[PDB]
């Protein structure tokens, strides 16, 4: 099996847009500045410790102010948060201060910002930093953390947008 | 400096998982588990990682064969991601038993009527406490129209239309 290739990367695009997934605004402020980016590529590690990963294009340099900053926080999108989904995959255009502009955010322990209304936010320091071929991949500890009761979550699935009821 | 772990998991409850069944077999047996703690790492070469639990030792099966097949489920597949779960017993071979399987490169049960499935060589194990992280590269693939995705949110399945 070691001998055998990967398939095609068009092939698994095609595939992974049957794959569903739960939208992120992946923030962080610091002597780096703040950037936030709409992300699917994170998943839970651990309760014990809570441990959170995400994966970061490496093709935008920008992505790297989340390792200098070394904190981040994922912000879980319910149904009321498409514009904010939208101006953070850059769809829409704007510096990163005008997107943020777009929605009221707060902090918890880190300074990353956390969007009010979110249906979870989780506040990491950076454990670990590594490098995956066309990403980067940061695992974060949570220090900080919120959750509310809204009513829909924000999910990705077959190159749409979808909201889905708790 | 971290928070609560029980506070975590009640505010994991509201951040949604497409629920996957991941499957091996080879020297050290065929097992497979439900699990939602997954995703894509790069598109190029194709990369998809997993988080597997140390409590469950039988997960040490996966490391061992050194490959992994990763199954998207779709509508009908509730009751198979139960079985999966553990949550209602049986034993390996009774939960394998409530689809039909196939192979694709590596021999890791491929689910027949998946939404999508990625046939995985393990490139890397790292230990992250409570689990370990496993990285594939995808060397099979299938995909399959179906209507809808089984998802996992606030303590729930639901099927979400394409
Ligand atoms: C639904 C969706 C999911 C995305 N997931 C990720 C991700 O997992 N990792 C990542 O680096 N970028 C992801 N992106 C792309 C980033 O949002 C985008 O690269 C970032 O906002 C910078 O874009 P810009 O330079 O055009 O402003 C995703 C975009 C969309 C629309």
């Amino acid at each position: 099996i070691s001998s055998v290739s990967t398939v095609e990367s068009k092939a698994y695009r095609d595939a992974m847009s049957h794959y569903a997934g739960a939208v992120q605004i992946v923030t962080t402020a610091g002597a780096a500045g703040r950037r936030g980016l709409t992300l699917t590529a994170a998943c839970s590690v651990s309760d014990n410790p809570p441990t959170i990963l995400i994966c970061l294009q490496k093709i935008h340099e920008e992505n790297r102010i989340f390792i200098e900053n070394g904190v981040f926080a994922i912000n879980t999108l319910a149904g009321p948060h498409q514009q904010l989904a939208d101006a953070f995959s850059g769809r829409i255009g704007l510096t990163q201060d005008e997107r943020f502009e777009l929605a009221a955010w707060e902090i918890l322990a880190t300074g990353a910002p956390v969007l009010k209304g979110a249906l979870a936010a989780f506040d990491c320091r950076v454990v670990s930093v590594q490098d995956h071929s066309t990403h980067h991949v940061l695992f974060g500890e949570v220090v900080g953390l919120s959750s509310h009761a809204e009513e829909e979550a924000l999910i990705y699935l077959n190159r749409r947008y979808h909201k889905l009821e708790l």
